[PDB]
């Protein structure tokens, strides 16, 4: 039978689904990793143990432990992220959709959830493979891992929370495909990671990470990279934000084995309705747990890999949304409001630039205010708005990810480059946002093919060429087909810098991707930063 | 006798001179101090004894012993600004340009000539008081002042040389002009002073100085103001440098009367030989005799003298011209040529940033040059030598207007602002040096009325208009007709803060003249510079 498969952990039997008026095989909730359930709390996955009979594959899985927006009840615009499934810690799975008839071996994609690195679920509408698996014919894998403090607490030097096990958890999923996608039809020497957000920052950490490199040949970037400023901590200010976490739910603080024990102890909801309170500064687009440079995951420091060259050399595809930054104004900083066109006046601005830049001393945030105002038009509430917008997105998500791709691509074989600007018709979010961070996912995932979502022809035309970039880089190295008459998405070069808009209008190249500002956020207030 | 007056010290003989095809009173060369020669220099100046007979003022008198500029031997664009007299040290006498018939107590407008504080004459060509006498009908008095060392050298403390001597003497010009103009048909309760370059910057110590203030009604100041960075020292630097003058023409230091007095023994173009070589620094628009902030002449510092209102308050017209660095680019910075494009390079332009902001650690010259390259064009060499040119006019002249100006204007009693961005169409200089520094002061002068200098009919208006804004400003305190109909010149307020362009087309008003720049040598490099 078409739905069942028999993969080395056991026999999986899967349910055929209907898209885009056919169908195609979906083996949903396969598991790659004993239930990280009791004392394995924040402890490194350990391989499913093999079963015997065969494994129902017909439903989603639960979702893991993780905190749940409540900023908008109702309002579809945020609530589309918010898990769609009973929580719970046993939350290991992953899901494959499969073409019909059955490929032999073409092209796998791995997609990896973004969230902040402490929410997020592969079970999301927004997620469905189906819809890509079947317009490219690729076989689609997402997988899940843990977030918040469940996969990132971190007290460096025991074995019980080394840290990372969320990553460790990815790798795992990684290493299942390799070993068994093959049995559905998929190609383990063409897998291509690719995700978003933290999802992006998480692809980022296997290309350098040595434990990983080899478990994947290509790598797609939306909006996030390794190096962002809100990634990774030191295993220091893991270590104090783990006894932090413990000191709130009052627990023994004497030593590593003492705190653990407490935390393993806790419920789930207990360790999340604190996690917040154990952050450094007042501060905006920053989260509890996350990635730490431990000497193992990650060598040394990401700074000195990137400059090495000691990285997985393969192509890359990666680009970031026109504005990143307004979907965490709108949570978190004074003067902004789902309902309003939220001017800014001078007050809500600068008080908008220590939130940005937390760890800057007052030199610095005159720095930042003075490369971000117009004084010209100082009192410009529209320009104070799109002021901040951009400080929140360049300093997490642009200027980060320009200086990897510009120390990637001295020792990659390949880097293409996108920015993506369209601001899609049916959005819920105010104007004043526009193209906001993780709405490109929606063309990446075909959802402007289902008529009923309401999106316009264009949309869906923008949808498919995206979907074949994507694709076709995920099987060749290159987003462009061979001899095709179309515009040609040009390589990224140390030399020209070249990269491409992405909407609804002829494709046009352009080149160094915010420079102005780039340069800004990666040499000058570093320098300034670290001389006072 | 038109031609003899009768004045407190003596009386004078002047002779008539033609302008315009008319005739007006010209007194050259009326003494207002002692030679400052012997056992006197480097001292204050003293009053001139009165004398018997009739002084013969008919001929231009010599110019003050000076440095002189030898880069173009025979160019006229530098040589009409040398000394076109005989040099010595018996220099100060003040020149008087009389309507005719004589006035009964008409407006009088003393000019005090630029030159670094190092040169200047007050017999150039450029500034014949006799067009701008006869057209507006003013008393036109340009007197002279000690320059260089001779005039600046100040060893605080001692009274052989204590220091601002230059300032005295023109104080000492500005009380004879008090004293005794209403005997040229001037009125002495309606003075006003006015100068460029080291002379604006003159006009403006006056008017901070309590001594100076109650000797001129209002004043006018030309791309330069007293708080600019070249225009003084402490009184430390001042000591630091007359020594090393010393220093250099082997002289005994062990003490201010073993200095001082083999410095009288030495000829003029002794001093003036090594005079450059005692600048602190490899740099541009500096010069090693300015004026000295010692507790006498300046009571405090400038800044803090500015913040608590301590200054004349009165009228005040000032303004600066487009392109004012280019001219100490041109003699200084590697890379300019008189007869190039002078396109600089990268290495060209960090060199030329080392050499403007000569006070700066790294880290402030970073901050320069972000903040003067476009970094989607860093090796256009057009944008990096005109990059290069803004830097030394904002450093130099136009951000430390803008902070008097603005200073100012919260206690004054009116302010009217322009900028000067007309290229004369006669300019022997090239085109890549633009509106250069110093050349607004022929229109004020009227210099484009007289046809065999060659200029378009648009300049001969231009200069009219301009001296019908000068000389009604001096006697009303307001560059406006009242009942006109011609376009208004707005005034400078805190609020506004609106100003004129000057040139050949239609008055157009702005604001914030160079603001971004100005926030950025005003606010937040001396900041920098002071946290690191």
């Amino acid at each position: 039978s078409e739905l069942l498969v028999n993969t080395k952990s056991g026999k999986v039997m899967g349910t055929r689904v209907p898209v885009l008026s056919s169908h195609i095989s979906a083996f949903l909730g396969i598991p790659f990793a004993e239930p990280p359930v009791g004392n394995m709390r924040f402890r490194r996955p350990e391989p499913k143990k093999p079963w015997s009979g065969v494994w129902n594959a017909s439903t989603y899985p639960n979702n893991c432990q993780q905190y749940v927006d409540e900023q908008f009840p109702g309002f579809s615009g945020s609530e589309m992220w918010n898990p769609n499934r009973e929580m719970s810690e046993d939350c290991l799975y992953l899901n494959i959709w499969v073409p019909s008839p059955r490929p032999k071996s073409t092209t796998v994609m791995v997609w990896i959830y973004g969230g902040g690195f402490y929410s997020g679920s592969s079970t999301l509408d927004v997620y469905n493979g189906k819809y890509l698996a079947y317009t490219e014919e690729v076989v689609l894998v997402s997988l899940s891992y843990r977030v918040g403090a469940f996969g990132f607490l971190a007290l460096h030097g025991s074995q019980e929370a080394p840290g990372n096990v969320g990553l460790l958890d990815q790798r795992m999923a990684l290493q299942w495909v390799h070993d068994n996608i093959q049995f559905f039809g998929g190609d383990p020497k063409t897998v291509t990671i690719f995700g978003e957000s933290a999802g992006g920052a998480s692809v980022g950490m296997h290309i350098l990470s040595p434990g990983s490199r080899d478990l994947f040949r290509r790598a797609i970037l939306q909006s996030g990279s390794p190096n962002c400023p809100w990634a990774s901590v030191s295993v220091a200010e893991g270590r104090r934000r783990a006894v932090e976490l413990g000191r709130n739910l009052n627990c023994n603080l004497n030593s590593d084995e003492e705190l653990i024990h407490c935390l393993r102890e806790k419920k789930p909801q207990e360790l999340i309705d604190v996690e917040w309170n154990v952050l450094p500064f007042d501060s905006i687009f920053r989260f509890s747990f996350v990635p730490v440079i431990d000497g193992e995951f990650f060598p040394t420091s990401l700074e000195s890999m990137l400059n090495s060259g000691n990285f997985k050399k393969t192509q890359i595809l990666l680009g970031v949304n026109k504005d990143e930054g307004s979907f965490f104004l709108l949570y978190g900083a004074p003067g902004f409001s789902k309902d309003s066109e939220s001017k800014i006046s001078r007050e809500d601005f600068m008080s908008g630039v220590k939130l940005s830049v937390p760890h800057a001393n007052d030199l610095g945030l005159d720095a930042v205010t003075l490369q971000y105002t117009d004084w010209m038009d100082d009192n410009n509430g529209i320009k104070n708005r799109d002021g901040l917008d951009d400080i929140v997105g360049d300093h997490n998500v642009i200027c980060p990810l320009m200086h990897f791709v510009n120390k990637y691509t001295k020792f990659g074989n390949g880097t293409y480059l996108y920015f993506f600007n369209h601001r899609a018709s049916n959005l819920v979010w105010p104007e004043w946002m526009g193209v906001i961070h993780g709405y490109e996912i929606e063309f990446v995932f075909g959802l402007p093919l289902v008529k009923e979502l309401n999106y316009t022809a264009e949309e869906e035309a923008l949808s498919r060429r995206i979907m074949h970039y994507w694709a076709t880089f995920a099987k060749t190295g290159n987003p462009n087909e061979p001899h095709s008459q179309e515009s040609k998405w040009p390589l990224f070069t140390t030399k020209e810098q070249k990269f491409i808009d992405l909407n609804t209008e002829p494709m046009k190249v352009h080149q160094r991707l915010r420079v102005q500002m780039c340069v800004f956020w990666n040499q000058f207030l570093p320098k300034l930063l670290n001389a006072t």
